[PDB]
């Protein structure tokens, strides 16, 4: 049997140097190295092409048949090619082909400002550009990057082993596979015959189905061959080495061990009888359990039980084990590091956790310890059960440093924490109360699970409210910054940031460039970063360390629920990890099962970060076993009504959908949402797209009313933050000095947002902006149905969330220089309308009722407690407080001095203003059960739209609500039918469409007076309306004591 | 007995017909027909560029990074793309991609002289074009490629048929092997067991010893199956069909015919006694020697004593004969063109 060995060749010295204005790129030849024979390279040619992008080449062939590009020269180790150049700066664009095929799968972009010398070499398969044919050469004849796919007990995946002669899998249990000092690879192998992808393999990883399968022996121990380091090589008739590469074993994990893993209970489990540690590390070579006092001294190491069948560890102990702290020593190969790792990790499965999150707590949800009074019969206040009971929810989408940070009137120890909801007789507390009073039904959480962003020891962390003695104490940075002298000052950081402002300006942002650095020792972030999906986070407890965290957050639950009287929803982060590899702290899920729970690429191995961060995996089972068995505890022993999935896109639909069942055996009327944009994950698994969901249950947020309503669309910057107004900026009716908006472009901003407001259905029919009947679906939103949904209860509505510009800051960058202060708190209250008083869930971001600014920050997660400021006192909506972070905004200054200085900053008046108008909407959401349908065959029965056509007047809106006969039953007792008018123009309008017919307005309006949006509405005898410039009207058709006619849909 | 038959899906007929100075081509997606979920056909773009050769494009994308040239719309068969043209003559450049990768090995010329319709159909990898969608989905679910070796007079080399339920050897000595207008595979078969590559065999054909072998039946007429075409054939426990490939036969030839036809002698052996005419052709229907005059006139036409033993055809004539011209007429299936020629 034959000896895989290296080539008898001496490293290249790359045989040609790069001159003035051309480029030399170098073929590094593995099949011309490997052989003793002279080659031919006639066949090798560069398809090479001047573009946008890359443009410094001098004159490209045009025709892709024209192979006359062949090598400039060659030697043993492969051709070259001497490339013209018009410039020395940029790069250029080179496709490496035998023909008319492509050698490298990528096209090739070399950026000579990466490569000073200009003479680069590339590898044929590889992608990669190297400096050197020695560094190409060295990474061809070494085990390189992580190629192969171990996918299950019998089939390994990789299209470098096929047609290959000698195709083996490599393995040591304790060293990495290698060439000896004779060149040979001499560790034990497996012999791979080549077969054919099996049907439920292609099934599980469509993405590799066109990858060369490989049959392993039947002698093949699977268990031990996964308890090391494993690598598939490629080798010639003689064995020379063609390639070797690492191995993606995830596939057989799953088919090895998850059916029986699956079946078990995970964490330290504490029931009567004792408590049963379970961590499920199918590779580990050794786990222990390792208790710890609450010193942090080590009170016992008792190795764990594995179960062959599941791969899973275990260990029971006595009941006293309660409150222990706790950490599993692993003994494991991970493959980014080739090594078999030794470490003490916290347990993926912990639900109590130590301060900053070092060590996992052995505890019981359940004990009366851990329960404010009364939890146990602690109810929903509002109902879930029906599409009808859904359709009702009205979203506040709250951040706990958010709410309290600022409310003197929160005792200071409470301020940024979960018992600040416990302050009864706070500004923020009470205008929560009269919010929830109005009409706002659910309460939203931003990351309240354990975030890896915030250092829970309190003496590493300053805070703005703190003396700048204890910034620079905690910030090394702040020493040897332009803010040095700020720390022998007796004053604050809050203090020195209100003395910038004085002279913060586009040309010195000063404001900012301090925030930068009082951002890294902060106690501020959204917390989209997972270090343990299944605790509370400590930093927003009173005390960090043990169990108190547990108690708290659910007696800030009782609070929402009990004395708020709103439904909770928790903001949940499934599609990434903090961090991967073994080496990071906020590594968890890697440590434990390297390569497993992580999504990585293909052909390198590399964790992706298409999430940001480290791409988690839930198309792997014992992932979505996690998921699931996460949500259950936030279920039961949290109490939480509701889910909103961070980049839902990245999860498979049949994952949520799994997890969705399961949840609601729990709690049936459990409802699940989340951001359903296209990931790119559709190669991989069916996502749980906006598309894919139609009819599933599970929501989606609509980007396409939000995109029309609030002007342009995300990552827009520049002018273009400016020139694309929305319906609420005004965009047609009264534009800005930059608009070039045409009339058909406003009139498909009305056709989205008319569809919108009656729930984004995919079949709702409606006459477009040209006067053709079209279904939802016809409705184009760039390139993509617009319309999309089967029940308005699948499609979440808004035009505010943490994430972009605050809705007042999308109107301050797009309203015209003539829309002053009053007119513009009208346009955000016009522009939150089209929301709350829409078939579709309304969602608003805390803080829109009281005219919210984040001073043009876009994305204020780590902007600290000065940019996110909501002021509950009612001074001022935090407008103009200094220049937004330059690394993410500086390209909008040049806007921002345009836009900033044109109208007033609003005040205790205009916050109440706006106040009263939110609470306004949400009363009428709530007034009739028409607003709220829930079903999308009820939308098409009774919801229609006039002033629609070619011929319509920009900026009104007019929605008709049927209760009449024609619709079926009488839905509201009260009504026959419902009008919704918004005129979003700056010129009062007429509605004659309603002749003769005998309308009202709404007793809330007409309770509101002159604080009304409706406010001069004027409805004649005659059934004329006139609506007023920039105003929502409620028009009522009042029942008579049976059910007439109302007004039916046509078509 | 299990029938062997086609995925149960309607032929395609077309969905979009190619108009006036317009050309259209459809991707007859073989995942996306295996059905379950609905396909995002994003991803799938056509680099179209104009040449000396196929000019006839109206404004082709020159940036080759350029994605932009999406489907023109899809279906459950796979998408299609309205291409826009310039003149109804002539010919079109198109390479069929999934982002900045080829679908299809060659780079395809859509003549419009050999497709008058111009609705046109490819399947990833296929490098031929079709002109229905029905044509290229019944070339997607029938016979591909010379996967399969019969190296032996039992044994036949197959990796597609590697731990496949259903392996067949269907066979046809008058026609090719295919699906009925049911798509079912009604040519008579011989069915396949899981074997071992022989010691003998590994000798003879090192360049297949990795090779998944199978055993044929005992009652297997090897000779009269080297009359025509056979095809292997693997299938689904239910009888769907997985592959369906030519089989390359020169290892069984040498097995059952060689030691035989090794100890004669080839040509028009003008002996005493006469010119005996011996060519061997194992697989030949019928062989006939022709014999034609100086002006090349037939001035006879004899069939050929086949030998049993060794698959040589004979013919023994006249000293007479001593210039005469010949060729030998044959009656033969070549698995290039899959017809008895
Ligand atoms: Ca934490
Ligand atoms: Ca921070
Ligand atoms: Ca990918
Ligand atoms: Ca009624």
């Amino acid at each position: 049997d034959v000896v895989v060995r290296l080539p008898d060749v001496a490293v290249p010295g790359e045989a040609v140097t790069a001159v003035e204005n051309q480029a030399v790129i170098h073929l590094v030849d593995i099949a011309g190295i490997t052989s003793s024979s002279a080659a031919d390279y006639s066949s090798k040619n560069l398809y090479l092409w001047n573009n946008e992008t890359c443009d410094a080449l001098s004159a490209p062939v045009a025709d892709w048949n024209d192979v006359s590009t062949t090598p400039s020269g060659s030697d043993k180790y492969g051709p070259y090619w001497v490339i013209p150049l018009n410039k020395e700066s940029g790069c250029i664009n080179v496709i490496v082909r035998d023909g008319t095929d492509k050698l490298i799968d990528s096209d090739l972009r070399v950026a000579f400002g990466d490569f000073t010398d200009r003479t680069v070499s590339v590898i044929a398969g590889n992608s990669a550009v190297y400096d050197s044919r020695a560094d190409a050469f060295r990474a061809a004849f070494g085990v390189a990057l992580a190629e192969a796919h171990w996918v299950d007990k019998n089939t390994l995946l990789w299209p470098g082993g096929q047609d290959k002669p000698i195709v083996r899998l490599y393995y040591s249990h304790s060293s990495k596979v290698a060439a000896d000092g004779e060149g040979k690879f001499t560790d034990r192998y497996l012999k791979l015959t080549p077969t054919t992808v099996s049907q439920q393999v292609s099934m599980r990883f469509p993405h590799l189905s066109s990858y060369a399968a490989f049959k392993l022996p039947d002698n093949a121990n699977v268990d031990e061959l996964l308890q090391g380091e494993t690598v598939a090589i490629a080798a010639a008739e003689d064995g020379i080495l063609i390639s070797a590469t690492q191995v993606q074993t995830a596939g057989v994990l799953d088919d090895a061990y998850a059916e029986a893993a699956e079946a078990l209970s995970y964490g330290a489990q504490l029931a009567d009888g004792g408590v049963t540690f379970r961590v499920w590390a199918p590779t580990a070579q050794q786990v222990d359990v390792v208790v710890y006092s609450a010193d942090k001294k080590v009170i016992g190491s008792h190795p764990m039980t594995r179960d062959s069948a599941s791969g899973a560890w275990s260990w029971q102990g006595g009941s006293d084990l309660k409150g222990a702290f706790y950490r599993y020593a692993m003994t494991v190969y991970h493959p980014q590091s080739r090594k078999v790792e030794q470490y003490e990790v916290t347990d993926p499965y912990a639900h109590s956790l130590s301060t900053n999150s070092e060590y996992s707590q052995v505890v019981d949800l359940n004990d009366s310890a851990l329960k404010p009074d009364g939890w146990d019969n602690l109810t929903m206040p509002h109902a879930q059960k029906t599409k009808a009971d859904l359709a009702k929810m009205t979203i506040h989408e709250s951040h706990i440093r958010d709410l309290s940070a600022w409310d003197q009137t929160v005792p200071a120890e409470l301020r940024g924490k979960y018992l600040a909801l416990t302050a009864g007789d706070s500004n923020m507390v009470q205008h929560l109360k009269t919010l929830s009073a109005s009409g706002v039904t659910h309460v939203e959480l931003l990351p309240v699970f354990d975030l890896a962003t915030v250092n829970e020891f309190s003496d590493k962390v300053a805070d703005i409210q703190q003396p700048f003695s204890r910034l620079c104490e905690v910030n090394s940075a702040v020493k040897s910054s332009e803010f040095a002298g700020y720390c022998d000052s007796g004053s604050t950081v809050e203090e020195v940031l209100n003395q910038l402002k004085q002279s913060d300006s586009q040309d010195n942002p000063q404001v900012q460039a301090l925030n930068t650095l009082v951002a890294q020792t902060d106690s501020y972030n959204w917390g989209y970063d997972p270090f343990h999906y299944t605790v509370p986070e400590g930093s927003y407890a009173t005390d960090p360390e043990g169990t108190t965290r547990i108690k708290e957050f659910r007696t800030m639950i009782q609070a929402i629920k009990q004395d708020l009287g709103m439904n909770v929803i928790m903001d949940v982060v499934y599609n990434h990890t903090n961090a991967a590899g073994p080496t990071d702290r906020t590594s968890v899920l890697d440590k434990i099962v390297p390569w497993y729970y992580q999504r990585l690429n293909e052909t390198t191995g590399s964790v992706e970060s298409a999430t940001c961060c480290s791409d988690s995996a839930p198309e792997h089972r014992m992932f979505a076993k996690l998921i699931a068995d996460s949500l259950a505890v936030w279920t039961t022993d949290y109490k939480i009504d509701g889910f909103r999935f961070d980049l839902m896109g990245y999860h498979p639909k049949a994952q949520i959908l799994s997890a969705w069942e399961r949840i609601k055996a729990l709690n049936p009327d459990i409802y699940f949402f989340g951001e359903g944009w296209d990931s790119n994950q559709s190669d991989r698994f069916e996502i749980a797209s906006q598309i894919n969901l139609k009819g599933t249950g599970i929501g989606t947020f609509s980007d396409r009313l939000r995109d029309s309503v609030r002007g342009g669309g995300p990552f827009d910057s520049g002018d273009a933050l400016r020139q694309n107004q929305g319906i609420g900026s005004g965009a047609g009716v009264l534009p800005n000095e930059l608009a070039s908006l045409s009339d058909d472009q406003v009139r498909h901003l009305a056709d989205l947002t008319r569809l919108g407001m009656a729930g984004n259905l995919a079949d709702f029919v409606m006459i477009d902006k040209d006067g053709a009947a079209k279904k939802g679906s016809e409705i184009d939103y760039n390139g993509a149905p617009g319309g999309y949904a089967a029940d308005p209860t699948e499609v979440v509505n808004y035009v505010s969330k943490h994430d972009n510009q605050t809705l007042w800051d999308m109107i301050s960058y797009k309203a015209s220089q003539e829309a002053d202060l009053a007119t513009r708190v009208r346009m955000q209250a016009v522009s939150l309308a089209t929301v709350m008083l829409g078939q579709g869930i309304a969602f608003d971001q805390q803080g829109s009722e009281l005219l919210r600014s984040k001073s043009f920050t876009r994305d204020s997660y780590d902007s600290g407690d000065w940019f996110n400021r909501v002021d509950y006192s009612l001074q001022d909506n935090n407008y103009n407080v200094g220049m937004p972070r330059i690394s993410d905004d500086g390209s909008n200054y040049e806007v921002i001095t345009r836009v900033k200085e044109m109208v007033a900053t609003p005040g205790e008046a205009e916050l109440k203003q706006m106040t009263a108008f939110y609470q306004e909407l949400t009363e009428l959401r709530k007034s009739s059960p028409l607003f709220t349908l829930g079903d999308g065959s009820a939308v098409m029965k009774r919801v229609d739209f006039r002033n629609t056509g070619s011929d319509q007047q920009a900026g009104l809106l007019v929605m008709t609500v049927d209760d009449g006969m024609k619709a079926g039953a009488s839905l509201d007792s009260r009504l026959d039918g419902l009008v919704v008018a918004i005129n979003a123009a700056p010129e009062s309008r007429t509605l004659n469409e309603f002749a003769g017919e005998t309308l009202q307005l709404s007793a809330i309006q007409q309770t509101a007076g002159e604080n009304s949006l409706a406010n001069g509405v004027q409805i004649a005898a005659d059934g004329t309306v006139t609506l007023p410039a920039w105003s929502v009207a409620v028009l009522e058709l009042p029942q008579g004591e049976a059910q007439g006619a109302g007004l039916p849909v046509s078509s």
